[PDB]
C-alpha cells in the first residue's frame, strides 16, 4: 500500500485568541508554547476547518502536543469530513491523553466496505483537560490515500451515493413538511 | 357552490411600517380615513407585506382599495407572490395601480397549465409610488378565490406532486452544479 501525508490549508475557523492562529496547527514545534491554535472561548460552536489540496481518502489524523502537559489540550473532540463544508460526516469521536506524546487516530473512511473521499476536515474540540482554559490544538497531520487512481473512482461512487441520499432525504423532508 | 368568494387573511410578516400606519390597516376599507393604511418606513428594498390566509385556497384575485382622494403614496408598480410556505413563492402578478380613488381588482396567476394550485401565503411587494417621493402605502386588500375544501384538498395533493418533481429537478441541478 501507500499512505501519505495529505497537505491542507486552514479554510475556516470559529475564532482564535491573540496570536494563537489557526495556521499554527501546520507546524510541529513542541519547543514553542505559542505554536498552537487557541479558541477565543469554550462556548460552542468552536472548530477548525481544513481544506485539503486535493480530495483524498483521509485515513488517520495525528495530533502533536506541547513539550509538557497543558491545560488547553483536548480531552474530548470530534472530527468530521466531507466533499464540502456543509453536511459533513462524523469520522471520529475521541480524546487526547494529557501528555507530550503525538497521537494518531483512525478516521472512518468507508461506508459499508466502500472507501469515500473528503476535501474538507472539521475538527471540533469539546472538552479541555482543564475546563476553564480555551481549546488548543498544537499540530495536525492528516494521512491517507491521495493517489488519483484510487481517489477518482471513490469520488465517482461517492458522488452517486450522496446524490441518491440527497434525493431520498429531499423527498423525505418534503413529505414530512406537508 | 364554487363562487369566487372573499378569502380571509391575517398579517403575517412585514418589512417595516411607519408610525401608526400599521400592516393591519389593509384589513379595513375606510376610504375617508387618511390614516387607514399600511405605510412602509422607507422605499428602499426590500419592502413587503406577507398575508396568511386562514385556510389554503386557490387565490384568484387581489383587490386594492384607495383613499377618497388621489394620493402620492399609491403603488404605481407592485408585484404579488404566493406560496404554500413563505419560502420559494411564485410570482402571481406584476402590475400597477391607477392614481385615482377607484378600487381595482387584478386576476392573479392561479394555474400551472390547466391545473389550479393553492396558496397559504400571499406577499405583496410595492416597487414604485406615484409618488416617487413618499413611502409605499396600501389602503385595503381583499383576496378572493376558491376555498371550498372539496376543490382545495385535491388541488393541494396534485400541487404537492408537482412541487416534488420540481424539488427533485432542482435538487439534482444544484447537487450537480457543485460537481
Amino acid at each position: 500500500m501507500e499512505c501519505r501525508l495529505l497537505p491542507y490549508a486552514l479554510h475556516k475557523w470559529s475564532s482564535f485568541s491573540s496570536t494563537y492562529l489557526p495556521e499554527n496547527i501546520l507546524v510541529d514545534k513542541p519547543n514553542d508554547q505559542s505554536s498552537r491554535w487557541s479558541s477565543e472561548s469554550n462556548y460552542p460552536p468552536q472548530y477548525l476547518i481544513l481544506k485539503l489540496e486535493r480530495p483524498a481518502i483521509v485515513q488517520n489524523i495525528t495530533f502533536g502536543k506541547y513539550e509538557k502537559t497543558h491545560v488547553c489540550n483536548l480531552k474530548k473532540f470530534k472530527v468530521f469530513g466531507g466533499m464540502n463544508e456543509e453536511n459533513m460526516t462524523e469520522l471520529l469521536s475521541s480524546g487526547l491523553k494529557n501528555d507530550y506524546n503525538k497521537e494518531t487516530f483512525t478516521l472512518k473512511h468507508k461506508i459499508d466496505e466502500q472507501m469515500f473521499p473528503c476535501r474538507f476536515i472539521k475538527i471540533v474540540p469539546l472538552l479541555s483537560w482543564g475546563p476553564s482554559f480555551n481549546f488548543s490544538i498544537w499540530y495536525v497531520e492528516l494521512s491517507g490515500i491521495d493517489d488519483p487512481d484510487i481517489v477518482q473512482p471513490c469520488l465517482n461512487w461517492y458522488s452517486k451515493y450522496r446524490e441518491q441520499e440527497a434525493i431520498r432525504l429531499c423527498l423525505k423532508h418534503f413529505r414530512q413538511h406537508n
